[PDB]
């Protein structure tokens, strides 16, 4: 790991339903990670970023509203543009019953259950990295 | 404190945006402070709450897109059916100029920079209080 | 009153729902207040100003799906850079029955109901002041 | 007219803006029709109702981020399933310069300004018609 | 027809659901159309244009979150500044069962089913012409 | 292939910006290969699906505010429950000039600028598989 792990975490709501039976999509996680990525990028490098890719999303629980979410990132390589970012989605509390509407028990998830998984990677230009800005990241260092 | 501090982290994105020149408004930090309330409830008693009121909400720094911020929350008192929190909002990361919307330039607040404090008061009513659910909150005792 | 009530007044739809239940949170009724004191501000001196604080948020009636809402808001005090502000919402019309998904019977609140109420305060930079801009302001006076 | 005329007013807040330049979209204004027209329904007949169509949209001025807008409308005839609607959109504030960012600067439009009018008609199979539900209705009649 | 039709196509998601009962409201469909004539005058002209107004909008069958939509416009006449032009909204595939949140069946709607029809003027500036953009368009003349 | 190509269309608008300088995030392009794989998932065996995962999501022009993009996707192995999908996003359209927001000049992208591209894995349990309900999918067969 190249500097801290940076951590997002928020809940759910209504709003984030996108299937029918108050199912969230996939992609409602790698809108966080690419935002988790951004504050990586600024700690490392001071810019930003433009986002390049990923290899092995994995997806491997539902997510539905009322459900809590973290979202984990860090850089594991710096290269000389590309940064090469390891993420993680975490669930921490949920609804009891997301089949009744009218319920509203919920509780945590406690230990937590993965979500999902990635490896994606980042791009400042040259021109355009500025140096660490978070003192975590201060031995960032570039091949 | 009872139990354990909430902290809820996130990015402003453009869509955050409110007012024009790219400014955030205020009602955003109470929108997320809803969600941290909620997540302190489902731990104190397992039921998503009902949100009764603020007091003193105070906004002390503006936000702008490409703000990432974190929001705390924490019980103080355990009522018979009301629970009174505090909130605290604070900008951890920052684009270097929102005057120049090509300008990719962003930066950490090292130290946060604080934008926002409230007390909420939350209700459950005693039919749907279901006892702790999260550890850190086992020793939850009502009046 | 210095100046008129201003009177916010729109529909909750579904994209308006927050928690499970078609619940909608008592943070939109903050948003649209933010919006009705920017109106005001607008009015009394020509700015949109920024949001200072409140006092005293009290949500006293559950938001639902399908409810039609009206926001009041008025200037009590004219400050030197500061303006305190009263606000309400009121709930003029509603779904009769929201755990019945395909009930599309809907009714009025006639009398209206009262759903939120809030003292806050605003602020304009003396320099960006520019005095009264509708004419029912035309008297506002500063100490 | 038959009944009240109902008029929604709110913001258009950077959420808004469609086009680049900070432009808001006319669908915007049908968008806030269709909840006018389901509010007057409401009011007749006791039912959300189901939009028939439109004649005569007229889009007569621009919207921008940050202008204040009044949404008019009334019920000009009742049928016998439909209910002919007439529709107004009003300025009423605005930014003095939507092309800086950075200003702040807002007034009135005294006299509002026209931005759209329109005729709709909306439908009420006659099976779920349930009567007038708000007093100033009470005297709409079907041929 | 002058130029080719242009075709969107996407989903409704829960996001798109406007009443109760998963509902998405006409106007999300009149939404749709704006930016189908934007890219028609972009075709045509070369600029974003100003949408003047609609004639004969009808709707003609409901649209639930879940169905697959495809929305077709195209220029039937060039005119000096403004231009009219034909639009519609077509179902391609749609849940089987929207009263059943938790059933994920779902068809295609083969043939597809008319969700509405319009005709609507667009406008751009004799100054702001640029003449046409696509090859299709290239023939485009004006009276 | 297995069955037709699905494609999407639709243009970004201010409310798809997500970065600073009106720069969209490419988990938007993500967002759209989800709904496009559920299209795909409808036709071949009659359920919405659940999205396992992608491997090599590359992003390979940036996305702003105007730009009209396609989004395309196919089958390429249906295997027992799971079935591996390619997708596209191609750039047809967008404005001359992002960084002047009173410019509505616009064009074509022809030919059309790649975007992006990945492959992606659905799943439907067995026991909710339908069959192909859309007859370009008829020959669908699996192991
Ligand atoms: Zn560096
Ligand atoms: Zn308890
Ligand atoms: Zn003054
Ligand atoms: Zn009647
Ligand atoms: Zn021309
Ligand atoms: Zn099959």
């Amino acid at each position: 790991m190249v500097g801290k792990k940076v951590v997002h975490h928020l809940m759910m709501s209504a709003k984030d339903a996108h299937y029918t039976g108050n199912l969230v999509n996939g992609a409602r996680i790698v809108n966080q990670w690419g935002d988790v990525g951004t504050e990586l990028m600024v700690y490392v490098d001071g810019d930003i970023s433009l986002f390049l890719g990923y290899k092995d999303i994995e997806f491997t629980a539902p997510v539905y509203v009322g459900d809590f979410m973290e979202y984990h990132g860090w850089i594991e390589k710096v290269g000389n543009q590309s940064y090469t970012c390891k993420f993680e989605a975490w669930k921490v509390a949920k609804m009891v019953d997301i089949t009744n509407p009218q319920d509203t028990r919920a509780t945590a998830c406690e230990p937590p259950v993965l979500c999902g998984t990635a490896t994606g990677s980042l791009f400042i230009a040259k021109d355009n990295q500025r140096g660490p800005q978070e003192s975590s990241f201060k031995d960032a260092k570039h091949p």
